[PDB]
Formats: structure tokens, C-alpha cells, sequence
């Protein structure tokens, strides 16, 4: 089998992304974001307590003829931005792209932080790191991906973000039109649950290639490109004016700019990001100070490849036996 779904950004600054997801019988179609940093498929929910649900677009799993409670079982999630949801469980049959999984754990909030409250345009999280980052308790799920895997034509998905357009998320193939070139695969480490991979180095706009090993991971779920703040004082240098500013929390730069573009290594390969891709826009609305998509990870514990780095390239989640990540230029 294999599935096909287009991914949409919920703004003109692709903040994220949002895939439709067809959950229970007959289905509900929610509009899900698709984390390959975290292992959990929570949802707004009928559960969710009422005052924290604005716009989104709920799961009611008693008007699904498939749902089922999974007894017992709960859920509670941290991410690295803050937020965090919580509730219970029910399994469910989930379709994506016309790829469908039967009894795949379907995490129903009954909390959500601030931030999901306020973002009308998720109704709730896809996730597809390795399913040890799984939070129910006491019996750990499976994601989507590990559900699907046997049946999938090759155990593979793929991301395809598009810079201020839509894109596609595929399973179970790798599409050979949708890429340029050949694709160079690395190796990941799942010791941490991450789609983690080293990087090979870096080069800030036309300057020379840095041969440096970068651990990190590819998180679609994040917005920017967080760097050893080495990397990241590198490239700001190149900017006239670009500054970090601990009020705003980040480096921030004129926009009048015209910013360079980031180069990383992917073994022998290159992926290069365009200036325009690093360009976050207005730090409030009306401002002169535009927010930048390369950031600091020294506050974080890791560096994250998120959609900055990862719209610029076709990437090939493998999940053989032995994972890899693919990256080819398109």
C-alpha cells in the first residue's frame, strides 16, 4: 500500500504545516500537523475542556462506529516550545492520503496549552519519531508510521514542504519526479527517538563549504533552523544590522535586508536553503525588525533541522531495519 497527502502552511510565514487526516467511521476529517520530532497523534477532542477550543475542528469518537476506549491508558506531552496537551485514548481506523491503519491509538485531549488554543488552523499533532517517544501509559502506542510500515509498498515516508506553498507527505514510496539529482542517504541514531543525523557542514551565502560534523535532528513539527550558535553568529555576520536581542529572543535583522543563503552537508552533498527562506518577517506587526529563521540551539539540548531547513530539500524518512535519512535538492 501507499498513501499521498498534500501539506499546507497555516500562514504566510509557514509557522507549520497541515495535513488532512481522516479519523473513525464515517470519517472525520481533522487537519493535523505532522511532527516527525514527537511520536504522539493527540487530537482535539469532544473531550476538550470547552473554553480551551477556538475554531479548531474536534474528534468526537462517539459518532464513530469504530472507536473503542483503550481502558486505563493516558497521555500527557511537553514540547520544546512549552506547550502541552493531555487526556485519554481510544483506538480508531485513521486514513492518510488513502493509506489506512485500523486500531491506531488516537490520543483525545482534554487539555491543551495556550498556544494549541490560540493556533485555530491545527486541530491536533501527527506524529512520526520513533514510537519510544510515545507518552501513553501504562502500554506505550505505536504511531501511524510503525502501524502502517508492513503494509507499506517500501517502509518509507517522505516530506515534501513547499516554501510559501503547499507540499506532499508520502508513504510507502519514494516519488523519483519530485526531486532533482540523486538523493544521498546518512545514517540516523534512534537513541534518543529522534530522526537524529550528523551533518556534514556548512556554508553561509557564496563563502566556503565549513567541514564540520553537526548532530541534530529533522523535526517538521519545528519552525526554524536551530544551529551551535557558532553556525548561527557565522551567518547573522553577513547580515548588516542583524542583531540578537534577548527581548525579542532570537537574532533579529533590518527588513530592508536582502539575507544570504545557508548551505548544509548531507555526507559529500549540499543543501542549500535560500535567503528568502531564512526571512520571518516583522517581529510585531507594522516593525522594522524581521525575525530570523536561523536561531540559536545552545538554550535547547540539540540542534533541529525544522522546516526552514527541511522545505529546501526532498526527504526521504527511512525506516528499514536500519533507518536512514535521505536528502536530495528539488
Amino acid at each position: 500500500s501507499t498513501g499521498s497527502a498534500t501539506t499546507t502552511p497555516i500562514d504566510s510565514l509557514d509557522d507549520a504545516y497541515i495535513t488532512p487526516v481522516q479519523i473513525g467511521t464515517p470519517a472525520q476529517t481533522l487537519n493535523l500537523d505532522f511532527d516527525t520530532g514527537s511520536s504522539d497523534l493527540w487530537v482535539f477532542s469532544s473531550e476538550t475542556t470547552a473554553s480551551e477550543v477556538d475554531g479548531q475542528t474536534i474528534y468526537t469518537p462517539s459518532k464513530s462506529t469504530t472507536a473503542k476506549l483503550l481502558s486505563g491508558a493516558t497521555w500527557s506531552i511537553s514540547y520544546g516550545d512549552g506547550s502541552s496537551s493531555s487526556g485519554d485514548v481510544y483506538t480508531d481506523t485513521v486514513s492518510v492520503g488513502g493509506l489506512t491503519v485500523t486500531g491506531q491509538a488516537v490520543e483525545s485531549a482534554k487539555k491543551v496549552s495556550s498556544s494549541f488554543t490560540e493556533d485555530s488552523t491545527i486541530d491536533g499533532l501527527l506524529g512520526l519519531a520513533f514510537s519510544t517517544l510515545n507518552t501513553v501509559s501504562p502500554t506505550q502506542q505505536k504511531t501511524f508510521f510503525d502501524n502502517a510500515k508492513a503494509s507499506l509498498d517500501s517502509p518509507v515516508f517522505t516530506a515534501d514542504l513547499g516554501y510559501h506553498a503547499p507540499g506532499t507527505y508520502n508513504f510507502g514510496f519514494i516519488d523519483t519526479t519530485a526531486y532533482t539529482g540523486s538523493i544521498t542517504y546518512t545514517a540516523v541514531s534512534t537513541k534518543q527517538g529522534f530522526w537524529e543525523w550528523t551533518s556534514t557542514g556548512y556554508a553561509v551565502g557564496s563563502g566556503t563549504f565549513k567541514s564540520t560534523s553537526i548532530d541534530g535532528i529533522a523535526d517538521t513539527g519545528t519552525t526554524l533552523l536551530y544551529l551551535p550558535a557558532t553556525v548561527v553568529s557565522a551567518y547573522w555576520a553577513q547580515v548588516s544590522g542583524a542583531k540578537s536581542s534577548s527581548s525579542v529572543g532570537g537574532y533579529v535583522f533590518p527588513c530592508s535586508a536582502t539575507l544570504p543563503s545557508f548551505t548544509f552537508g548531507v555526507g559529500s552533498a549540499r543543501i542549500v536553503i535560500p535567503g528568502d527562506y531564512i526571512d520571518f518577517g516583522p517581529i510585531s506587526t507594522g516593525s522594522s525588525s524581521c525575525f530570523g529563521g536561523i536561531q540559536s540551539s545552545a538554550g535547547i539540548g540539540i540542534n533541529i533541522f525544522g522546516d526552514v531547513a527541511l522545505k529546501a530539500a526532498f526527504v526521504v524518512f527511512n525506516g528499514a531495519t536500519t533507518p536512514t535519512l535521505g536528502f536530495a535538492s528539488k
